[PDB]
């Protein structure tokens, strides 16, 4: 369990979740919303 939040002008990947940060492997983590349709909370199936 080792990751971080995000700061600014770093919200443009994922519209739809919370934004995170990867130690292990430093790139951004961005959790989608439990029920999208795609690996980058975007789209909405249902």
């Amino acid at each position: 369990v080792s990751i971080t939040k995000c700061s600014s002008d770093m919200n443009g990947y994922c519209l739809h979740g919370q934004c995170i940060y990867l130690v292990d492997m430093s790139q951004n983590y961005c959790r989608c919303e439990v029920g999208y349709t795609g690996v980058r909370c975007e789209h909405f199936f249902l």
